[PDB]
């Protein structure tokens, strides 16, 4: 009989493709030495052979698929003045303005992308022709009771096309074309609003403008657009069963417990 | 004359390349259009041709050349805990305690990416051989006084090598051909310190251990590494005048004002 504690313990060990049943005969300390030694030739073979960061390397493949779809790359701040959280419409019945954090007394760490992508169509509007298309990939942060699907530090993808062009169809064209580069199954369900489904753990949700909350931020044109967790993204990819496995950490290395 | 107001404003709006005299005959209103066209043109060009942020792209390069290096690609948290400050061994005389952007009780955003290399280098030493090379690029968070060459929310590149091979010579070979690579002018001015200087501007603080910290962190092996910000590379790279230039903004696209 392992003891709960000891299966804890070989479960940080236990990789999605390993083959062993923790539930077998052998005794705690010969399981725990083999998945040890099978941890440890992980990372050395991600060490000798290509040293990439799981969640870096999502980043950058992104980034490729959206410069090579005509969306400018953006890189806004993460700590956002406070007053942008109100602009959005978040007052206190709505559940995110418990989940901000806090700095000093006039800023936080922003929760979401869409203010600084609204500053940008904005702005943007005023040079570039029809239709503007942007992207910003980075961290975000909320505070989250704990799940297995939720981290009070993750990273978003978000994109926005305002002008022509923006339709539903080819929301859903985009949003299908980039699960399919990477390789991950989904369902799309659904001011218009569409969540993108993997069973029942949102990757995203998306919209169709013009929404009233536009007008707020100096917006008057139509737009599409969406935003993906890529943590969320790598758990579903990799299997992970928990998402603590793709966050940013120090117990864990692509996917595999540091803690050797 | 041009009012000092005036004379800002076209600062704003003037980049390194132009050609254009401020302080000639042509009224404010003349000028300010002509540079609005320029910089309405190279947003354009930006946006048909390449599409990629300064900052991102200057972070792809770096991994790329670290990676190839043999340095493995971290990805830690950026808000860590308080206690990782003191472990530092930043007490209220050094002057960084004063810089901290304190998040809740317990937590901050960090700094300096030292303490998440420690841990790294002190569990991967169980798993990796030896040397174990590592490095990270990410935003770091101080207080700072207003300055041309300070900005508050920050890019910083770490990196840090332990066990063998770890000498001054070794150490100064890997900042010259990274400055050489990226086509950056240097001078390196020198428990062993080293800072490495363009002009009177700090690129990187380097070092080479063993020091007494190590053993706060659990590390008892030599070791040599180095922090470099990511916007003053770019500031020197591209002779701007202000690091607000930079950035992360909603001000500024790869140093051209988005205010047009
Ligand atoms: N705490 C979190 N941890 C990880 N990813 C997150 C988190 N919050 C949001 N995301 C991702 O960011 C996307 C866009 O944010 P958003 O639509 O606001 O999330 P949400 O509605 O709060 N999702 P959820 O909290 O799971 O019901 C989500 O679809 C997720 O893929
Ligand atoms: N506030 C900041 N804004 C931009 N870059 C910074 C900032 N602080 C540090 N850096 C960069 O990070 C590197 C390593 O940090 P560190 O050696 O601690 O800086 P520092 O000693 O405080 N430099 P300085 O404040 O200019 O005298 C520096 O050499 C810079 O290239
Ligand atoms: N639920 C949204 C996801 C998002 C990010 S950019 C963006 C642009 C259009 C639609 C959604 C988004 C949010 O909370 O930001
Ligand atoms: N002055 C340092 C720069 C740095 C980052 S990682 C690292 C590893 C070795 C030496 C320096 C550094 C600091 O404040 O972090
Ligand atoms: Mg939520
Ligand atoms: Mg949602
Ligand atoms: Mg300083
Ligand atoms: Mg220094």
């Amino acid at each position: 009989a392992l003891t709960k504690s000891q299966t804890d313990r070989l479960e940080v060990l236990l990789n999605p493709k390993d083959e062993i049943s923790l539930n077998s005969g052998k005794p705690f300390r010969e399981l725990e030495s083999e998945l040890l030694s099978r941890r440890k030739k992980d990372l050395q073979q991600i060490y000798a052979e290509e040293r990439e960061n799981y969640l870096g390397k999502l980043e950058r493949e992104i980034t490729r698929f959206f410069v090579d779809r005509g969306f400018l790359e953006i890189k806004s701040p993460i700590l956002i003045p406070l007053e942008y959280i109100e602009r959005m419409g978040i007052d206190n019945d709505t559940e995110l303005s418990k989940q901000i954090f806090r700095v000093d007394k006039n800023f936080c760490l922003r929760p979401m992308l869409a203010p600084n992508l609204y500053n940008y169509l904005r702005k943007l509007d005023r040079a570039l022709p029809d239709p503007i298309k942007i992207f910003e990939i980075g961290p975000c942060y909320r505070k989250e009771s704990d799940g297995k699907e939720h981290l009070e530090e993750f990273t978003m993808l978000g994109f926005q096309q305002m002008g022509s062009g923006c339709t539903r169809e080819n929301l859903e064209s985009i949003i299908t074309d980039f699960l399919n580069h990477l390789g991950i199954d989904f369902k799309i369900v659904g001011g218009d609003t569409l969540d993108v489904m993997h069973g029942d753990l949102e990757l995203s949700s998306a919209g169709v403008g013009p929404i009233p909350l536009d007008r707020e931020w100096g917006i008057d044109k139509p737009w599409i657009g969406a935003g993906f967790g890529l943590e969320r993204l790598l758990k579903v990819k990799h299997d992970f069963k928990n998402i603590k496995r793709a966050a940013r950490s120090e117990s864990y290395y692509n996917g595999i417990s540091t803690n050797l």
